[PDB]
C-alpha cells in the first residue's frame, strides 16, 4: 500500500537524522572509550555487573537495520552506554570521567534533535 510506503520513507528518514546524531555523539568521545563492546576477554566479570551492556558500534548496527523506531528509542541506548559506565567505574576513574563528559555534550545535541524529530514529524 501507499500508507506503508510512506511510513517506510519516515522510517528511513529518522534513520538519516539519527545517523548524523550518533555521528555527532561519537565526535564526542575522540578516546573511543565508548566506540566497541567492553571486552568480556578483557573484563571477564562485566555481566556480573551489567545486565545491558551497549556502545556506539552496537548502536550502530541497529540503526542500520532501522531499528530504532523512534528517538526515544535510540536515547535509551545511548543513556545505558553512559549509565552502565558511572557504575562499573568509580568516580575517580578515567571511565567514569568520559561518561560524564559525554553525557554533558550529548546533551546539546539530543536537545535539538528532540526539536527536529518533532518539527519535522518523524515518529
Ligand atoms: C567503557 N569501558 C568500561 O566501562 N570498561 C570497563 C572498559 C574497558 C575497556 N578496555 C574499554 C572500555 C571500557
Amino acid at each position: 500500500s501507499m500508507e506503508q510506503v510512506a511510513m517506510e520513507l519516515r522510517l528511513t528518514e529518522l534513520t538519516r537524522l539519527l545517523r548524523s546524531v550518533l555521528d555527532q555523539l561519537q565526535d564526542k568521545d575522540p578516546a573511543r572509550i565508548f566506540a566497541q563492546p567492553v571486552s568480556l576477554k578483557e573484563v571477564p566479570d562485566y555481566l556480573d555487573h551489567i545486565k545491558h551492556p551497549m556502545d556506539f558500534a552496537t548502536m550502530r548496527k541497529r540503526l542500520e537495520a532501522q531499528g530504532y523506531k523512534n528517538l526515544h528509542e535510540f536515547e535509551e541506548d545511548f543513556d545505558l552506554i553512559i549509565d552502565n559506565c558511572m557504575k562499573y567505574n568509580a568516580r575517580d576513574t578515567v571511565f567514569y570521567r568520559a561518561a560524564v563528559r559525554l553525557r554533558d555534550q550529548g546533551g546539546v545535541v539530543l536537545r535539538q534533535a528532540r526539536r527536529e524529530v518533532d518539527s519535522i514529524g518523524l515518529e
